[PDB]
């Protein structure tokens, strides 16, 4: 029940398509798409219009998981559902109204994933749980790629694992063969992983790694 | 006079290939759209991908970053580092045109300024011997494909006649069909999406729009 979701923050951004095309044939599970607004965090990557171009190159097939790191995750949700997302990634910090957005999310057609940043205790998550397709335990600040692995995060994952069992768990920010083990052994199932797999000359044998370690954990 | 095609509704999954064309067709510049979902209710990309597109496309060609975001303050240093020319703020979204105006040349970077269709030509005014270039909306900022503005036109007519020295751009719904409005009130430089990003032969609709446009100037 573990997938693999390469993140395409550093990679050629000028030639998207083909990067995620390569992800896809090396056996990734899905892609994890990092959308940010330069308001929410300091940095602006793409927004609804790439996805339509991806989704437009790619066909109907693959997944995308849309990491919307945005101040106003309410005004993407159409946009987006009508670019092709499957899944939208809205944060905790980013709205007064969870549940009203989880509703729209739904009734747009996409599955629902809600995020928090390290220094958001997971406890806020909880009310919510129940009402989502996928938690994301941030495991670095978001914004950037190549950042430090946060090791701290653990126990939010582990903790989540424990109450919510069928909930699935996503961890992101630094994430690669090394760090994966924590990540699984805490309960994690879906991986994100950017730089770790972006920057390998081997990608199919670092998504394979991820997923071996992730699925001996889940057994 | 100067045209520079816009990547707005290119094949955003292949923004090097589309800019690559634009350039072996003979591009003077490309003028790349940021809009950061907040200044504009639409989010394209930001400094990361300039900096893919700067790799792709050598240290030659010349990017005009249009910059509809809500505080073009903030993206100055990173769209410098990753190799822009020339930064193009609106002068509705500044805090202090002065101190950012200085800020993009000690970044060295050229200065352009643009205002939205319902901005008066007279807020330039201040500013139009500390620019290197004005920007005159022909459309309401946000999307590509929108129908030609002809009542700006005597705002670029108004700054060529009091400022001779300054470049002044076009932006939105231009193409053969409107460059010669926009040149004969005093544009030089023209920017163009549709009109280029379809053809088969982009380097004949460029050499149209140039000669049309020099031949008005020439009157
Ligand atoms: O949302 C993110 C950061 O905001 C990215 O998904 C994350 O950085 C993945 O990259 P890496 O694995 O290189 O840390
Ligand atoms: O800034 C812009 C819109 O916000 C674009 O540069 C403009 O729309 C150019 O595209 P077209 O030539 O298709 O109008
Ligand atoms: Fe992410
Ligand atoms: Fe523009």
């Amino acid at each position: 029940g573990c997938k693999i979701g390469p993140s395409i923050l550093n990679s050629d951004l000028a030639n998207l398509g083909a990067e995620c095309l390569r992800m896809l044939d090396s056996g990734a599970d899905y892609l994890h798409l990092d959308v940010m607004d330069g308001h929410f965090v300091p940095n602006i990557t793409f927004g609804h219009p790439v996805v339509e171009s991806l989704r437009k190159q790619l066909g109907q097939d693959p997944f995308f998981d849309m990491h919307m790191m945005v101040s106003k995750p309410e005004q993407w949700v159409k946009p987006m559902a009508v670019a092709g997302a499957n899944q939208y990634t809205f944060h905790l910090e980013a709205t007064e109204n969870p549940g009203a957005l989880i509703k729209d999310i739904r009734e747009n057609g996409m599955k629902v994933g809600l995020a928090i940043k390290p220094g958001t205790s997971v406890e806020y998550l909880a009310p919510w749980a129940n009402q989502i397709d996928m938690a994301l335990v941030m495991t670095v600040e978001p914004g950037f790629g190549g950042q430090k692995f946060m090791e701290d995060m653990m126990p939010k994952v582990h903790w989540l694992r424990t109450q919510f069992p069928s909930l699935d768990i996503e961890v992101d920010g630094g994430v690669g063969p090394d760090t994966v083990h924590k990540c699984a052994e805490a309960g994690a199932n879906m991986i994100v992983s950017g730089s770790a797999i972006m920057r390998s000359e081997d990608p199919r044998s670092v998504i394979n790694l991820l997923r071996n370690v992730c699925s001996e954990a889940a057994q």
